[PDB]
């Protein structure tokens, strides 16, 4: 049949917001969620509250407060955690202070007041781009979990935005607008990578010449060394990479980050790299581009999946202090700069000097309006909370709760199956693929294997499913129609679901067996 | 002097958030805040996480939940209520139960797993545009303060937004690209208004005409027929509006409201009303344009200083069911309509048929990314308390403390001034004219008042109040520069402040009695 | 005392006068579950617990 | 120490002291801050909109 009508199909047999997000947006929505950094958060609201009330002058039974003050904070937080040590939020927060103070040396008294105007949202965020010490706080958490094991924290700007889908909405409009990205350029994507990645570029908004990087299955979705090198094209003004991918579900291995280290140092020292690493926390040893060029790349990293916070909508753009979108910006023509430098007049003196991230937050309000834009300061202070979070668990024991989680539901997928595939050093399988050749060679041999790939396809494999449990999975992409498969996320559902469609799988593959026995015997 | 000038001075001689933010954004933030709707939202928080932490089916230290079950919430909700009810924010949650229950007729469970889900933000919005329940008891409120008690509320739809920055932002590029607003198109401004609405219109990538609708002071700052009448020039695509104004302080009269009327009754019936009204809550018995002409109107609404919630980025955008943008969408050349059927392809299949306020939704994010675009649940849900909270105060007892609180500032800004100036019954006030000729005429009569408009510049004015209490007011604009005046929020100060401020011109104004005196006597 | 609070539950505006609404059947047993297993200390409240047995 | 703009610690200092009765009081004509205080509530109760406070 066909991809772009099965989808349209496929969300009628079975109808729900989860199915739905699978299809419309290519998304596994998490069904677990981090709880202490969220309560430590509510509990920072209830003594913010307090605060405030602190400051209101006059008698009233209303509820009105005023603004928290600074002054003798530290005590004041210090007798809240004191007298509440037995909430866990409470216990979360009191460390958190000393992470920041000791660990991070920052002050103690900005810091607490700047979480507690924060969580009251009682001020227009300033600077616009991000709160000072929340964009403190979150870039060590970034540069840790990127792997960026190298780049000094001071290089490393942050602007908070509402999650990757803002990210790349604002990094579209604003390299347009600032002619480093113009209509008819190519713009090299990783492949396969979901829908909506495909369709930005495809806008006439923007009108750019896509050049696939596609990944190979036979090389368990890494991307080969000849598929890589299709960057030195001069041509090629921006590479968009989803890592670890979506839907394949890997992460980049050693061999294709250096190979793109090459390729930028020694042939392309020009090229703009676009990557979007929200699964990297659920990889092992992850490493992002951005850990390995990152005067050349724009790291758009979300806090959605990881924390089961989609609905926060919390993620930052992160940009090297001396990067080349600047200097792409220094190279454009006078007559371009002097354009420019109407635009963002009213901003500053010397526009020239304006960096590249600072555009993308004038850009995300009609900059006319930079003054009251950036992230509401209460979704800035949950994003750092979950940041301390994953910074003060040295064990990394959420992480491996979730990776254990991941792994538990995918056992529970397989059994009937034959097992999970062998695992990688590179797998990270926030989404699976359940490929019937794979399936039916671990279960009757590979001749079986063979024959019952030309029987099926991937419409009957997604509709047997979607008909006896009701869950619609995505159609495999990134090999020739050749091979029916679908891709489940071991994100969003419980494990009596999971067991039901490896039931359901296991069924077609002995329907296909029993045919396939009765054909061979009659030789 | 100059005034485009004088801003970047004044920005030196006193230097802090508060002036700057006068200064770079011609806003006073509230140094007020509604605490009994944060409270709930943060008690409703603790009882959102321990419905998580149901959950989830494991043991572990780590802080892990799961997503809240909707089946038996109601009884869960009301003990946790019955357990609490000596904390402020849990009485409030449970009577907004009720009033959502009881008088909206909404569905109870619905209702609370909403908010529940909501402020966990675990999941994605949905619908993008705003979350079921909380559009329909926003819209209520929104209905109610904008005094448009005639429109059903079924008829009124609301996209939430990140504060009425977004707002803006977000209409003006989906006018562009659909092409409701051309390069060069007239858009009708009332005058004055603060400098960021002045800029947009002028940015290149909309380049539009500004028509302009100034208020008479003579009038109290209202619109005069004659100028209000420049609408029936029908080369004018749009009219753009604050009401109540900033800086003028006032909210349109009856006559001014009719007058519009009429014009697009008779005159005008295509013409796109836009119209901020933040400030309408301050105004006595405020209706907003789009109580008036709702379906030439495109309502920019912001919970900002009302609630004192600037940091929390909260606004909603309200149109309509049947509407002029979709009647002038309808009106296209089919060959826009062509171009415009391939930009919103992926959306739905009779793109003809998706409303201005979802284009609205699905600009906002690059159009592909429109099913994971939206405001976040957590900011929804304050939204939607801060909304109860207003709905649930009969008695608008609330309204009348920050009213109370206005006038206060007010009476100890004028103590040595000659007392305020007369109110009004359009008079709003959260912004105050300290006109030097009004002052002088009321402490030394309208002779000495008239020498000393000519003795004195808003220069000297400003520059005397910064120097002396280092607050920097914004320039008196709006009536020819011959009359020295500075304006000042009576939202942001304490009252030794305003008593400075007061002080330092009653000093200014003696100097110059002292010199007329002198002189006069010389006859 | 309990009657009292399912009626405070149901007026639906803010006011520090004390009017409350009608209570509302719908969870009814549930809620005087939970107000039963709170009072157990007070012999009217074991008795009220008893009767809904017996009815 | 929000809307008539005094010092916290000496305000809280005075009244603590000040109901202690441990020490004369100082200045004799009134306490510097409950003459503040004191003040403000005259003037407004007197209806002396206009006369400055100091
Ligand atoms: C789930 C997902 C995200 C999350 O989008 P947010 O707007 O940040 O919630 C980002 N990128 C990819 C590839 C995803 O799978
Ligand atoms: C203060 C103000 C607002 C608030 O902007 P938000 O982005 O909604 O915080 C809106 N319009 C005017 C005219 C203002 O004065």
């Amino acid at each position: 049949l066909s991809p772009f009508e099965l989808k349209d199909e496929l969300i009628k047999i079975a109808s729900s917001d989860g199915n739905r997000l699978m299809l419309n947006a290519g998304r596994g929505n998490p069904n677990f969620l981090a709880t202490t950094p969220r309560r430590a958060f509510f509990r920072l609201g209830l003594f913010a509250a307090a605060e405030s009330e602190l400051s209101y002058s006059y008698m009233t039974t209303v509820g009105v407060g005023g603004l928290a003050k600074i002054d003798g904070i530290e005590g004041r937080f210090e007798r809240y955690i004191a007298e509440n040590r037995d909430q866990e939020g409470v216990r979360f927060l009191g460390k958190s202070l000393s992470y920041v103070r000791d660990q991070l040396g920052l002050d103690p008294a900005a810091f607490l007041h700047e979480m507690v105007d924060g969580i009251l949202g009682c001020n227009y965020p300033v600077p616009p781009r991000m709160l000072n010490i929340s964009e403190k706080i979150v870039r060590q958490y970034i540069i840790r979990e990127m792997g960026a094991d190298a780049i000094p924290s001071e290089s490393v700007n942050l602007f908070a935005v509402e999650g990757g889908t803002a990210a790349m909405a604002y990094i579209f409009e604003s390299l347009k607008l600032n002619g480093l990205l113009k209509a008819g350029d190519k713009v090299a994507i990783g492949m396969p990578v979901f829908t909506p990645y495909i369709e930005i570029p495809e806008l006439a908004q923007y009108a750019l010449e896509e050049v696939a990087i596609n990944a190979d299955p036979s090389l368990n979705w890494q991307y080969p060394d000849s598929e890589l090198d299709k960057l030195k094209d001069p041509a090629i003004k921006i590479f968009f990479c989803v890592n670890p991918s979506n839907p394949p579900s890997v992460k980049m291995d050693q061999r294709s980050l250096e190979r793109v280290r090459n390729i930028v140092a020694e042939h392309r020292p020009d090229l703009m790299i676009l990557t979007d690493d929200v699964y990297g926390t659920f990889a092992d040893d992850f490493q992002s581009l951005f850990a390995i060029c990152p005067e050349n790349t724009l790291l758009v990293y979300s806090f959605s999946k990881y924390f089961g916070a989609t609905g926060w909508r919390l993620g930052v753009v992160a940009a090297h202090q001396q990067n080349v979108f600047d200097l792409a910006l220094d190279k454009l023509q006078e007559s371009e700069k002097v354009a420019l430098d109407h635009r963002y007049r009213s901003l500053l003196p010397d526009v020239r000097s304006l960096k590249f991230i600072d555009r993308l937050v004038a850009d995300s309000r009609a900059v006319a309006l930079n003054h009251t834009a950036g992230l509401s300061t209460p979704q800035q202070v949950q994003m750092a909370l979950f940041s301390l979070f994953a910074l003060m668990d040295e064990a990394d024991e959420y992480k491996h709760t979730l990776k254990q989680l991941i792994r538990r539901r995918e056992t529970t997928l397989y059994r009937e199956l034959g097992m999970p595939p062998l695992r990688d050093e590179n797998a990270v399988d926030y989404y699976t693929l359940i490929d019937l050749q794979d399936v039916t060679a671990k279960l009757y041999g590979e001749a079986f294997s063979e024959w019952a790939v030309k029987q099926s396809s991937t419409g009957d494999m997604l509709f047997r499913i979607a008909d006896e449990t009701g869950i619609v999975l995505l159609p495999g992409r990134g090999f020739g129609s050749n091979r029916p498969s679908g891709r489940a996320s071991l994100a969003n559902l419980n494990e009596y679901e999971y067991a039901a469609i490896g039931r359901a799988l296991r069924k077609m593959a002995d329907e296909l067996y029993a045919e396939y026995s009765g054909q061979a015997q009659n030789l």
